């Protein structure tokens, strides 16, 4: 019943820029079969926030005519108004995605814990009476919102069965604990690759990771069976040195051997022939 | 040249609707009391907060009730490609005189080129359509610079799509690199420290949340290039609040319309012992 594993999934673009569907589904169905229990669309890895309002509506409609279980689907939404926020919920939801994954509005900076409350209340109530199932996303690292402890709390209690986890992204141990211990009733998703498996074995639910999109069975060890991987640790901290995104999609062409992955919507930027082949290096001798 | 523009406030009932009467009321006092325009959906205006939708909705109704296109720009404050050309071809296609476009405020430490790719990938989607684009260098909200390079980059490679700049940095070294290498772009000034002697340096003038509540004063600024300390002493005093609650507070003060007083989450209003602070401070400089 845990939330387990979901690929943080990779978003393939053409030559053209435009979304390579196929490409797309047939990665999802890959890491579904190499265990993940899901995988989540448009989130940071999937380079969501450049996914427009129409393609997204394609992507998930083209899933589902795929054949994938709408049950084995999370979308992210990362938007700033309440409307998008609740319009995008709403239209997955009923289309049976097994969860929400929703930042903070992320425009504004140095909101209050008080005007966050407020935001996801407007949002739950213009989903209406179908809410369900919303992963709060933390990841002060990118939107430069932090979703506190007691934040979380107020959501919980205000909000049963409507704000059922929390994706915690902010690699910060004295974080994550207290969630683990206020909050543990809920999927507490762990990104911090470091502290996954201490995490899980806390009663952690799992993650939605990126290195899963390339080393699917070796996150699964760790976000479902508890399991430590140092080298999966060493491997994002020798990917530092590099964005985030590009690298991972360096890591699924490498793994792959599909090209495809090469390329980045705007305003992220390719990986250079040169930093390509140390992150390569990099994965090579940890993993290979 | 562009002239003064008010970063128009939005009014929400309560409710949380937004209040389309009032809006469309202060726009045309904004007009009658010196603007040569308003833009609509920046900043000021809590423009993230307004969904896609209900800006839709209120710029249709701003043009039914007879406000002139050309009087109106256009905030643009999204992070996809395809979402950033459908609303600014939408604005475009209404006769707006302008889009006010952010760059993509999600990722963060982005590069130039990858700045120029986007901005590029905007104007193809577009297409032939695209004119009068004004890019909004605001890096204490977006956390995304548009460099002194970039707009070179934009100007060289967009003439007639890219026409301006909206600096409000407040960061002078670069409003002043703007002005002498891309002064003949519209250049306004965010900074109202550096409003005045912007326009002195050829600034075409500014998109002004003063402008809502002290819209005479802001133009001698914007217009006639005259310094004026005692706008510049209340931005020092703004600048301790969310700024954009704070304005707020103003025009309700100014205005008598308690309307005002409402913003949109994750915004918080300004508590009533803010709020008189900041009507204290204001009184105290111009009443
Ligand atoms: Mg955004």
């Amino acid at each position: 019943q845990k939330f387990g594993l979901s690929a943080a999934l990779t978003t393939p673009f053409k030559t053209d820029g435009t979304v390579d569907i196929d490409a797309m589904i047939a990665h999802a169905r890959r890491c579904l079969s190499n265990g993940c229990d899901s995988v989540t669309l448009f989130g940071t890895t999937g380079e969501g926030c450049s996914v427009g309002s129409r393609e997204r509506q394609a992507i998930l409609s083209s899933f589902i005519a795929a054949g994938i279980a709408p049950s084995r689907i999370v979308t992210g939404v990362l938007v700033d108004s309440i409307e998008d926020a609740a319009d995008q919920s709403a239209e997955a939801l009923n289309a049976g995605a097994r969860n929400i994954l929703l930042a903070p509005p992320s425009y504004f900076k140095n909101v209050s814990d008080d005007g966050l409350f407020a935001w996801f209340s407007a949002v739950f109530s213009k989903i209406g009476k179908d809410a369900r199932d919303i992963l709060v996303y933390n990841i002060p690292s990118v939107t430069m919102v932090t979703l506190s402890v007691e934040l979380v709390g107020r959501l919980k209690a205000a909000f049963p069965g409507i704000v059922t986890g929390v994706k915690d992204s902010s690699g910060n141990w004295s974080h994550t604990e207290r969630l683990l211990k206020e909050h543990g009733d809920l999927a507490i998703l762990i990104g911090d690759e470091r502290d996954l498996a201490r995490g899980v074995r806390l009663g952690g639910q799992g993650a939605i990771s990126g290195v899963a999109n390339f080393l699917t069975q070796e996150v699964r060890a760790m976000a479902v069976d508890g399991k430590d991987d140092p080298r999966i640790v060493d491997l994002v901290v020798e990917l530092l040195k590099f964005p985030v995104t590009p690298a991972v999609k360096v890591l699924v062409s490498h793994t792959t051997g599909e090209t495809i992955w090469s390329d980045v919507r705007a305003p992220l930027v390719a990986i250079s022939p040169e930093d390509r082949r140390q992150i390569e290096g990099a994965f090579d001798a940890l993993f290979r």
